[PDB]
């Protein structure tokens, strides 16, 4: 379609003017992201006992849940965890795209089939069931300025003016609060209960009866009798609403004549709710918001709408209150996004000047100037059409594609001058007949170009996502390229190049441009001379090819296998962990030295330290701790030393120092939870009744005999908590049922007194909240403490918990999980520095197999899928090579022809290779998609040399020895400037230092190294590649 | 028919036609909401309610009709249980309370089958009793010496305020306010200056818009410039055909 | 049998909070009356999933529903997707005077 | 004259329509017994009908 879009040319304007729009208004609608969304599914439901214990929980709620799921279409498996503060938890996962909305209910339908058999209390708290991913997203925090409130003060003005709200948004998967919102809390003394006479029973029942809120019916409420004038509401007792309310409640009547009260034996007091999360900022005190991801949201959509949502709530915000922002994964996605537009428009200007430097009139040069904007503009519109997003991924596959654009783009041209200097030719005439010259070539290199890279779209894991972001913007790429290069470029060929003289190359014009001219055409039938006279030695270039091929393979194993490349994101954080019992307080001393580390020994690069005792990536506890560290500006951080490797690597260092506590700090494993690298992850699965110990045995066993292999296998350690001690109590029930005291008051006081309980509701200005009992701090501190309890007989006798109680301490894990429904031990490991997963996991599994009976074991989340290259990634090449010399024989039809190409491909890979052990990169996603680039790019080079040298055997008759050269100088011209105009394009990228480098530099370099090989190699190899491929055969 | 019933005292009647087509009566104006942004309470919002429906009645010339969607506070009759009292005659909070609600306001015990279907069970104070404040008296409960106690004994009965239709306006307490762009006017000014008149209301309360007036329609906004893209759209296609750039525009 | 406040407090409140992370939601209006009853409505984007989006509201709600009164669940709730207007409404009356 | 006729032209969406069917509220104030509304409903029936 050429020599006609050329006698009509506004019409191919129009073409790109439409094309043009359209990509840059699904620039305007597209979702600008990180990555894309990569996690299989995770449903999670989530119960709390409150007081209960790791095994009271694990046994109560946690089982009788797990039992009553199944039928969940597409579900991967079950991980459960139940700790001895009462909490659950039980996480579902999926295949990877499936649906989050029907996983998620089939879910909790199942779950409601077993929530009439959990207890009363903890359903009375409920249950949760929310899609979400397991990192954050970014964590608001609030403080006050003024002084004028507390911690627990910042707590309940989020929760209740602003969690609420954050939550209701969309995409918003899970909100974590840190501190609590106000209950009312209630505060029971046992010395004077026992004075009144009065168990915790008793204050609880008086709530409940005086703290209600009854519907009392109306007044002439329908049926009314005949001539009723009213009809009005009746108001019973109302809820509560303040502390002093709660204060007066009647707890009996002495024969005496007296009153006493609920502050008469206990302290009223509006709260917490909970008083373990306690948090910090810069070590003032701050609440504030962590916000999750649900499995399918939702861009820099969701967080700027988290601003939005909040816009609307610092108008009403009280005397000092601040929001504070110690935590954006997101102004990074935004400079990452500007620092590829950049790189886009340094690669326009350095070729819009390589342009310049070869063809040198601004014509010409500005012909594939604007070639480039329609095309990368095209690719927005169509990333639209199939799906994708405006993320890393597909912005590094628009930088790798500018030049497979400036190639077409530039032979379009470029023989359009050969054309005409080469003939007097006009303008027109010279493109018609250069275009239908070059028709074929063009588009059959789109044909196997676009071969090499579809077949990487295929396939599976967490990890071809990523392959299928690049094939298809870089498939996208081709199309869009080269239909432009034949719509539009042979037009723009036919309207803008100014009239050549036949013969005239630049000789006698100007000072420098004259001088480039001649020696350029000098330095190029030296080079004729230079292939012809390798041609006059084919044989020996050949075992040359051949020491360079084991170079290549020998380069390519020895070269290791990195995914994607960590990044400073400009956040990073902290894990603290004491042993056990271990109280809040040690907690806090080891979140005070570290904060204290991070704002005296680092004020240069550190920007804020949210920190939070009692919480912590493993589960809640008092003794585990967190640092949310916010880093200084990029630029104000500048160097090695300043960026979070060696940042957290010297405060690691320091932290090495603290006893009693493991303290790391690491930097965001990549992106979200996608750190399923890092080694792997095994599971020792209870595989018959052995029960806790004997799993906790086993797990030892392996545990050690894995410390006896420190040479496949390192850092072999359980992700479990160890066994604390725990206080039983024996209730001796015939003692008590000869005292006349019930089981019921017994446990219940027990429970109520040293746990607490949600007793019913009360309204805080205008907002429900609980109301909960509890034992006073000094009389539940201790284990003599037990016995200050006292319990009432049925005779109206108190008795003492030493009387009917026996009192001993015992041992048992604070964190027990399940991994499918039985027992399970986590176990998290490394294949020693030099080795693979692979191997690491075989040895695991050996010394796994040498256990006792009942142990078994299995991988999961790392070791289940397993990753990339090694498995099928060279096979899918390997795949997208038969079908590559397919299009190669559809093209030649020849069945040798298509090998003088394919043997062109080491040549590029040879560059590439050398280009990473020597930088200290590695092969990595960037690497892999720069090496397909790489190929298919030689191939562009090769095809378009064996094309113009079998279209002069085919169409001149002239043997190839001959014909080789009579084309190899015609096209040792173009083959210069696409090379030239491509590694100065992609020098922005092997240069950027911070902000995204680490990926851009992986891209570039590889496809440096890579293209300075490909071209002076190929240049030579190819000629006689083809006389090789020529000659042996027909 | 509306002209007619006009003069129906003590009643507010009116007939209208259904707005074009199901619920898209998203014309017609506004909705307005009063949201209670802290912790204020029913009265405060009530007042505040009150002083922006005064102003806006204070500008009739970018705003009429603007009027509550609620009801207004009915009077409700207070029962206080002088809780100790109860305690000393021996009467149960549990007996109290429930016998209050069985007999005025009903219950639903258990079901029974009627003809072979399931229907309901339900206990309430026959008429005569339940109809007049003097009648709670009349009721009595079992105190656990065996004695039945009247409601006269232990309540305390008064008569109080308070509105019959509560409403919340996201999680929040919210009162609705319905009007209208003054004959002429525009819903994007009537809303203008019912923004400005709420801003200048007491601290805590806070506005929103929502249904009409949160989307808000068609022309004089993207329309026009939806042809306007469609307008170079056609010039291009007409670039396209003619292979002229003047061409077009004849 | 309840009171504008019993109902608004005790059923309305208890749901609302227990109201987040439904995908698309646009608002949510709470009616409570005098007549104890009471409604909530969620409102969505246009074309989001009727299906969807009505049992995302459904698991928020049972998740509520042990927190809501014996006496108001044994009654029930219910989740129900509609528009607002009616669509026709059939009477059914008697000739024979047979029925009340 | 087509700009001014233009911005003079005030805007709707659709039309209303007669659909052959249409009602009528009634609102009391309150208490307002069951009777009295029924006195009302009367009323407006009686008109419609008559």
């Amino acid at each position: 379609m050429p020599n006609f879009f050329i006698d009509r040319p506004i019409f191919a304007w129009v073409i790109a003017i439409i094309i043009m729009l359209a990509g840059g208004l699904a620039i305007l609608k597209l979702p600008v992201a990180q990555y894309p969304t990569i996690a299989p599914p995770a449903v999670t439901i989530s119960a709390s006992y409150p007081g209960a214990d790791a095994k009271t929980v694990q046994d109560t709620v946690t089982q009788v849940i797990e039992q009553n799921m199944n039928g969940i279409d597409n579900l991967m498996y079950m991980s459960s965890n139940s700790d001895s503060t009462g909490t659950v938890q039980i996480t579902l996962t999926f295949e990877s795209g499936t649906d989050a909305d029907i996983a998620q209910v089939q879910v909790q339908n199942k779950l409601q089939l077993a929530m009439p058999l959990l207890p009363q209390e903890v359903q009375q708290q409920g249950v949760s069931v929310e899609k979400s991913s397991s990192s954050f997203l970014m964590v608001v925090g609030v403080i006050n300025t003024d002084g004028t409130m507390t911690q627990e003060d910042i707590s309940d003005y989020v929760a209740a003016n602003m969690k609420d709200a954050i939550s209701r948004t969309s995409g918003v998967g899970d909100v974590q609060l840190f501190g609590s919102q106000y209950a009312m809390r209630i505060w029971m003394n046992p010395n004077e209960l026992n004075k009144f006479q009065l168990t915790p029973v008793d204050v609880i029942t008086a709530i409940k009866a005086q703290n209600a809120q009854v519907a009392a019916g109306q007044l002439g409420g329908t049926p009314p009798v005949k001539g009723q004038q009213l009809n009005a509401s009746i108001i019973a007792q109302t809820r509560l609403t303040s502390t002093e309310e709660f204060g007066k409640i009647l707890l009996k009547v002495n024969q005496d004549g007296s009153r006493v009260l609920l502050r008469d034996v206990a302290k009223i007091e509006l709260g917490g709710e909970n008083y373990d999360i306690i948090a910090e900022f810069n070590g003032q005190p701050a609440s504030g918001l962590g916000i999750k991801l649900a499995t399918g949201a939702n861009a820099l959509d969701t967080a700027a709408a988290i601003r939005a949502e909040l816009a609307k709530m610092e108008p009403f915000f009280p005397s000092g209150l601040k929001i504070v922002y110690p935590y954006d994964t997101t102004p990074f996605v935004k400079i990452s996004i500007h620092e590829v537009v950049k790189t886009l428009v340094e690669a326009i200007i350095l070729v819009f000047l390589v342009m310049y430097l070869f063809l040198q009139n601004f014509r010409a040069t500005l012909i594939p100037t604007i070639a480039v904007p329609v095309v990368l503009l095209g690719t927005f519109a169509v990333l639209a059409a199939f799906g994708f997003s405006i993320n890393t991924l597909t912005m590094f596959g628009m930088v790798l594609a500018i030049g497979l654009l400036v190639d077409d783009a530039i032979v379009v041209v470029e023989n359009v001058e050969r054309v005409m200097a080469e003939e007097g030719l006009p303008p027109k005439e010279a493109t018609r007949k250069s275009m239908g010259q070059i028709q074929g070539a063009l588009v059959g290199i789109a044909m196997v170009l676009s071969a090499v890279f579809v077949p990487m779209a295929f396939f599976g894991g967490s990890t071809g996502a990523i392959y299928r972001q690049f094939s298809i913007t870089i498939v996208s790429a081709m199309a869009l390229s080269v239909l432009v290069a034949l719509i539009l470029t042979p037009a723009l060929c036919a309207t803008m190049l100014k009239p050549i003289a036949k013969g005239d190359h630049g000789e006698g014009k100007k000072g420098f441009f004259g001088w480039f001219n001649r020696m350029f055409e000098k330095s190029t039938h030296h080079y004729t001379d230079s292939v012809g006279g390798i041609l006059r030695s084919t044989g020996r270039y050949l075992v040359l090819y051949l020491i360079i091929v084991v170079g290549m393979a020998y380069l390519f194993v020895r070269l290791p296998s990195s995914f994607l490349p960590d990044e400073d994101q400009g956040v990073f954080m902290t894990m603290v962990q004491l042993p056990a019992g271990a109280t809040q307080e040690r907690t806090q001393k080891v979140l005070n030295e570290v904060t204290h580390y991070y704002l005296t020994k680092e004020k240069n690069n550190v920007e804020s330290v949210f920190a939070v005792n009692g919480f912590g990536f493993a589960g809640r506890g008092q003794n585990t701790g967190i640092a949310f560290v916010s880093l200084k500006d990029w630029a104000d951080r500048p160097g090695e030393e300043n960026k979070v490797e060696a940042i957290t690597m010297r405060a690691t260092r320091a932290f090495s120092q603290i006893k009693d506590a493991m303290v790391f700090a690491f930097n965001l494993p990549a992106i979200v939870e996608l750190g399923t690298a890092t080694g792997f992850d095994f599971e020792l699965i209870d595989q018959a009744g052995l029960g806790h110990e004997k799993l906790t045995q086993a797990r030892n066993q392996l545990l050690a005999e894995a410390a006896k292999h420190p040479d496949m296998l390192t850092s072999v350690r359980p992700n479990g908590l160890e066994d604390t001690p725990q206080f039983k109590i024996d209730i001796d029930q015939e003692k008590a049922q000869a005292l006349g005291v019930s089981i019921n008051d017994i446990n219940t006081t027990l429970g109520a007194a040293w746990g607490g309980s949600y007793v019913n509701d009360f309204i805080d200005r205008g907002r429900v909240k609980k109301v909960y009992v509890m034992s006073e701090a000094k009389y539940r501190m201790l284990p003599d403490d037990i016995g200050d309890w006292y319990v009432r007989a049925a005779d109206g006798q108190m008795v003492p918990f030493s009387a009917f109680s026996s009192s001993r301490w015992e041992y048992g894990s604070p964190r027990l999980e399940r991994y499918n429904g039985l027992p399970s031990m986590e176990i998290l490991g490394q294949a020693a520095p030099g080795k693979s997963t692979g191997e690491a996991m075989e040895l695991m599994e050996q010394l796994a197999s040498k256990l006792p009976t009942g142990v078994g074991y299995d991988w999961t989340g790392m070791s289940y899928q397993e990753r990339l290259s090694g498995n099928q990634a060279p096979s899918l090449y390997a795949i997208s090579l038969i079908v590559v010399f397919l299009c190669l024989a559809a093209l030649y039809e020849s069945w040798s022809i298509p090998f003088s190409v394919m043997l062109v491909v080491p040549l590029g890979v040879i560059g590439a290779l050398l280009a990473a052990t020597f930088r200290g990169l590695t092969n990595d996603v960037y690497f892999q998609v720069g090496l397909l680039t790489t190929i298919g790019l030689s191939a562009k080079n090769a095809i378009l040399i064996v094309e113009f040298a079998k279209d002069l055997m085919d169409k001149e008759g002239k043997g190839l020895i001959e014909a080789t050269l009579d084309a190899v100088r015609m096209r040792l011209r173009p083959i210069l400037m696409t090379s030239l105009a491509f590694i100065l394009g992609v020098m922005p990228l092997v240069i950027s230092t911070g902000a995204g480098s680490g990926a851009q530099n992986a891209v570039g370099t590889g496809v440096m190294g890579g293209m300075v090989t490909a071209t002076v190699l190929a240049i030579f190899f190819v000629p006689v590649f083809f006389v090789v491929v020529r000659r042996r055969f027909s």
